[PDB]
């Protein structure tokens, strides 16, 4: 059964009011609903989605004539005017290991409804174009469940003689079912507030365990920053006098934007310097912002159907990116976002599971919360901003909300708003939503007369969903550098400037940059103006010049990235010919200049010193031996480590002094620590024995989690017993902090050491490990699945291990399993031996009785 976008049809029924009543007992919870249903197409049967135990169903107080089949409840004869439906269901939250619907965690109850989890609570028209006004009543034992939360305003509540108490929540904003939330349990609260631009106080309440409460401070501040920023940048104001955030340790995703009651994975809300890295802090800031920004881009305006997921996700990611960029280090953080895209989204677009930003079909919608919908989706939204500028973009946002506030709409509606608000045609831009695959740009430069003539051709490869690909609208931002590396002015188009956005709209175009009175090297795709591969015949010297002198952060970084890529390509060639490694003279020269350049921003310097991942390196390759690519990359890192060993120390000490004992989080101090941790990584592969010196003064250097993690990461591949000891001491010191134990299992799973597989298998039985906890499963098993030398081991042990865990995990959590099985996505691009073994593994997963729809869909894409 496949769902198709082209088959969309408006619902035959609307739900106007949704009154819910929760009776929480041990072990079961009884849900009583009362829906006010309004016919849209009179005469049609009422179809309700649902998978919970059905106890009773009524139409207007009378027992209904119905049939239950699969997860569908049908009532043939329903009135032609407004009527009530009353469904009574029973749930066993403690048995819910899928972490979808109503489930237990840490003795408390939580919900996760997006995309289609609400049907697991009650029978409902569970689709996002059906919006209803919710009133939620909750009854439970007061001692066990003192805190009872749902969307909106608490308007009533009371006590019963027998120890139970109740509450009543009213969400006045019509919403789809996927934004419903309920929380019941014993939780500590952190209180604060934000006053809106119109003088209205908004009560802020963060709910966590008693012990985790001290770690929620940074998240509260980030929210208040996010609330202020949305006002100042977008003119968007919060619309309730209460905003609640709940932390939960068992959670499939990062966080959830349920209206006025966000539910967060602990990893994106808890932090202190002692237990969280600077990266963790930045993560909290991004995600807290993200979930708050959904209140307008997702909740006030929602999705007509789930094919439109990127409408709220691409747009909201773009917003949290701009939020983070406005806070600090925009350039550095832009590179990070670009790096993430090329390292995870590009592989996806090149693989068997490739899909457009707006899919045309899906079997299981949970499989499409992907890098493509999110990150490429953001890049698509960012291109509007590039084409229109900030003011023009905000004009689109204004008209978007003017038209569609309180509606469930599509990506086309967003595009129309951008188009109409600025009086511009964006018909061709629609292809960014419908055409999958990474576009490839072939560029040629020619200076004849006094005009730099830039030819550019685009090509979009076929993908499993679509062969035909038409030319797309691709903004290419460009500049010119002379022999000395200073910006050269040119005329385009009737305007003399130092920078221009060349709009490529067809298969091949030539752009005329006139008024060029000297030799130039072009700077291309500045700021990563479009999500594409660009090929230009740069000399190594051209790259040295761009890296050294160009004014755009990305192009400088990309120039360094290109030199690294070429170096690894050389290593591959020599290792293949059974010959000495290359010398990499021009590369080593560049790295030396980077290391010694005191003018480079510390964090930007760290990025320039990062080598592209194996996935980037074998991009577009056939018959891949992942270990040869691994060997070639490792060889380059060894060369850089050993060659610059004393300067790594020097840079290390420089960073230590500039940090200046400022161990709490700040973008400034974090920049030095990032650079410090790069140096440690290089030092400790050049001189592994240095670990004992580090171990000797561990307590001295373990001044925050950034330092501990940085040190443990640097030594994680060390074959010394000291590596194991430090890991064991780490687990002991932080045994009580679940989020830090995640870091422990990540180190175990990711180690380059020869004995990683058996250490991983021992870790499975660690008292603090739980396969049923998504964070733990990802940390240990996810990391191993990405551990190239071990996952792609020749004997196939990595394949068999991961396949076993996919099978095992899928028995209780298909979402984690479906994510994990995508470690096999490289199947058909592997050399014959490994490909055979991967197919065997995939066949074995497929042969499982009761295999989830989630995993089945993915395995299908790879095998069939
Ligand atoms: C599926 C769900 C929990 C993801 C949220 N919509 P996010 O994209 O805001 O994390
Ligand atoms: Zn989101």
């Amino acid at each position: 059964t496949v769902h198709y976008l082209k088959d969309y049809q408006t619902p035959a029924y609307h739900i106007l009011k949704t009154d819910l009543h929760f009776d929480i007992n041990e072990p079961q919870t009884v849900v009583k609903s009362r829906l006010t249903v309004e016919p849209q197409r009179v005469g049609e049967p009422l179809v309700l989605d649902g998978s919970a135990k059905l106890l009773s169903v009524k139409i207007n107080g009378a027992a209904a004539d119905y049939v239950l089949e699969g997860e569908t409840l049908t009532i043939a004869g329903v009135p032609s005017e407004r009527f009530t439906v009353e469904v009574e269901t029973e749930i066993l939250p403690a048995e819910n290991k899928s972490l979808m619907g109503l489930y237990a965690s840490g003795g408390n109850l939580f919900t996760q409804c997006e995309p289609e989890g609400f049907r697991k609570i009650t029978f409902y028209i569970d689709r996002p174009d059906v919006m209803s006004k919710f009133t939620t009543t909750i009854v439970a034992d007061k001692k066990r469940y003192p805190v009872l939360l749902s969307n909106g305003n608490k308007i009533d509540g009371g006590e019963f003689s027998d120890g139970r108490h109740w509450v009543k929540w009213e969400d006045p904003f019509s919403k789809p079912s996927y934004l419903f939330a309920l929380v019941a349990g014993d939780l500590a609260v952190t209180e604060d507030y934000f006053t809106t631009m119109s003088g209205r106080n908004v009560k802020i309440e963060f709910y966590t365990t008693e012990a985790d409460k001290p770690k929620v401070g940074f998240a509260v501040e980030s929210l208040k920053n996010a609330m202020k920023w949305d006002e100042t940048r977008f003119g968007l104001e919060y619309d309730l006098d209460i905003f609640m955030v709940v932390a939960v340790g068992d959670f499939n995703m990062g966080a959830m934007e349920n209206k006025g009651l966000n539910i967060f994975n602990t990893k994106f809300v808890l932090a202190d310097s002692r237990t969280a890295t600077d990266t963790d802090f930045e993560g909290i800031e991004s995600v807290v912002g993200h979930e708050y920004f959904h209140n307008w881009t997702g909740n006030r305006v929602t999705c007509r159907d789930w094919f439109q997921l990127s409408l709220k996700e691409g747009l909201t990611v773009f917003r949290d990116q701009e939020f983070s960029g406005d806070r600090a280090s925009r350039a550095v953080r832009r590179i990070e976002n670009i790096r993430l895209l090329r390292q995870h989204q590009f592989p996806e677009d090149a693989g068997p599971t490739a899909h457009p930003v707006r899919p045309a079909s899906y079997e299981e919608m949970n499989n499409f919360y992907t890098m493509t919908v999110y990150e490429k989706g953001a890049e698509v939204v960012r291109m509007y901003h590039t084409l229109l500028g900030e003011e023009g973009f905000q004009k689109g946002m204004k008209l978007y909300f003017q038209r569609h506030d309180g509606q469930a709409v599509t990506c086309d509606d967003f595009r129309a708003a951008m188009a109409d608000a600025n009086g511009i045609n964006l018909d061709q831009f629609a292809l960014w939503y419908s055409q999958a695959g990474t576009p490839v740009l072939e560029a040629e430069g020619r200076l004849k007369n006094n005009i730099f003539e830039l030819t550019v051709k685009q090509t979009v490869p076929p993908t499993p969903d679509m062969t035909d690909k038409q030319p797309m609208m691709i903004p290419v931002k460009v500049g010119l550098l002379n022999r000395n590396g200073e910006a050269v002015a040119f005329d385009y188009q009737g305007k003399r400037a130092t920078e221009a956005v060349l709009l490529l709209t067809e298969a091949e175009q030539t752009f005329l940059l006139e008024g060029v009175t000297e030799a130039v090297v072009p700077s291309l795709l500045r700021g990563f103006s479009a999500p594409v591969h660009l090929n230009y015949p740069y000399s190594d010297d051209d790259l040295l010049l761009l890296l050294a002198h160009d004014s755009d952060a990305f192009t400088r970084w990309e120039a360094a990235q290109t030199l690294y890529r070429r170096a690894v390509a050389a290593n591959l060639a020599t290792l293949s010919d059974g010959v000495e490694l290359p010398k990499h003279e021009k590369l080593l020269a560049a790295v030396e200049k980077v290391i010694s350049d005191d003018l480079l921003d510390n964090a930007f310097k760290a990025l320039l010193l990062g080598v592209p991942s194996e996935a980037e390196l074998w991009d577009g390759a056939e018959n891949i031996d992942p270990l040869r690519y691994h060997q070639a990359r490792e060889a380059l890192l060894d060369t850089l480590a050993v060659h610059f060993l004393p300067k790594w120390h020097e840079l290390n000490r420089q960073a230590a002094k500039q940090e200046n004992q400022s161990y709490e989080y700040s973008p400034e101090a974090a920049g030095w620590r990032t650079l410090r941790n790069v140096c440690r990584a290089f030092v400790l592969r050049a001189d592994p024995a240095h670990i004992e010196t580090v171990a000797e003064k561990y307590g001295e250097m373990a001044q925050n989690m950034t330092h501990e993690w940085g040190i443990l990461s640097a030594v994680n591949g060390n074959e010394s017993d000291t590596r194991n000891r430090l890991l064991a001491q780490f687990a002991d010191k932080f045994s009580d902090d679940a989020l830090v134990m995640d870091k422990y299992f990540a180190l175990v799973g990711s180690s380059r050491r020869s004995d990683t597989l058996q250490q991983v298998r021992t870790a499975l039985q660690h008292p603090k490990f739980s396969l049923e906890n998504p964070n733990k499963a990802r940390s240990l098993i996810g990391s191993f699945s990405r551990n190239v030398p071990h996952f792609h081991a020749e004997d196939g042990s990595g394949y068999r291990f991961i396949a076993d865990k996919v099978i095992e995990i899928d028995r209780f959590n298909p979402q984690v399993a479906a994510r994990l099985v995508q470690a096999f996505n490289l199947c058909n691009k592997l050399e014959p031996h490994r490909k055979n073994l991967v197919k065997q593994a995939l066949q074995r997963i497929r042969a499982q009785e009761g295999l989830s729809k989630d995993v089945g869909e993915i395995v299908g894409k790879i095998l069939d």
